[PDB]
């Protein structure tokens, strides 16, 4: 059987679908990963019909975006995962395959000297300054239902101007003050090494997003297939995923190559 995976455009997602792919590969199966489709929802819809097999979502993600279902009073991560499960099958016959074992949040994040100097630690502390900064968002973040609409809703604030541009370049951006705010990926140590203060959310506006397989539901009656899926159940947490990244963002190193390194080190390969 050929399986295409999925992919929205950074780091992690081009590392996991590697390593997917490697680990297909190895039993019998020729797989591939596809780039370029776009991001969550053209992903969604391809896996649906079945221009792609699987690919990695998140749950806060399938939720909110996907599902379209409304933000509890609490997020609660194993709730979360849990209705999102139910709620991809139900209603696309999709199944959720394996947790890859770690979170990679929307985190707002700001110049570290800035908030410093500014005595800025949360979200809530940014409403102050908030219709004087420039927002960077990644490709999404300003338009999803939990992204700045759920910001304006809970925070009660909008910031000056909003710029979007792929993931990788809101690092470099807010370094060079481009913009002022990101919602950077938690998984990124791009965050420390551009000297970036990740902000705390401190009225609960973002969900969960673990990292989880899903994959079609034609794909997934095949047991071999969803049974290799399992063999990465838990098996990569945030500070793996983080180095992981780094190898890929600053060492820039091949997606494959650094997947099949970390594949043969954790004796999955051998
Ligand atoms: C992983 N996230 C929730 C944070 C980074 C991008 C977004 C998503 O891929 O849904
Ligand atoms: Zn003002
Ligand atoms: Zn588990
Ligand atoms: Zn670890
Ligand atoms: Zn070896």
């Amino acid at each position: 059987e050929r399986v295409v995976i999925g992919s929205k455009p950074f780091n992690e997602q081009y590392i996991l679908a590697n390593m997917i792919a490697i680990l297909l590969e190895e039993n019998g199966y020729k797989a591939e990963v596809k780039e370029g489709l776009g991001g969550t929802l053209v992903n969604y819809e391809a896996l649906k019909r079945n221009d792609i097999q699987l690919y990695v979502e998140y749950t806060g993600t399938a939720y909110n975006v996907i599902l379209r279902k409304q933000p509890p009073e609490l997020w609660d991560q194993q709730y979360i995962f849990d209705e999102v499960k139910k709620g991809l099958l139900e209603a696309d016959g999709v199944v959720v395959a394996a947790k890859l074992g770690f979170r990679d949040d929307y985190a707002l994040a700001v110049r570290a000297d800035w908030a410093e100097e500014n005595g800025v630690e949360k979200i809530s502390d940014l409403a102050e300054f908030a219709d004087q900064l420039v927002f960077g968002s990644d490709p999404e973040f300003a338009s999803r239902p939990d992204g700045l609409p759920q910001i304006k809703k809970v925070y009660g604030f909008e910031f000056k101007e909003v710029k979007q541009m792929e993931p990788t370049l809101m690092y470099e951006a807010i370094k060079n003050k481009q913009v002022d705010v990101i919602p950077a990926y938690t998984t990124d140590s791009r965050v420390d090494l551009f000297n970036l203060k990740i902000l705390e959310d401190d009225k609960g506006a973002l969900p969960p997003y673990d990292a989880i397989i899903i994959v079609n539901g034609n794909t997934a009656k095949d047991e071999k297939l969803i049974s290799v899926l399992k063999l990465l159940e838990d098996r990569i947490d945030t500070d793996t995923m983080r180095a992981l990244n780094y190898q890929y963002d600053v060492e820039k190193k091949d997606a494959r190559e650094i997947a099949m390194s970390f594949l043969k080190e954790q004796g999955l390969v051998k």
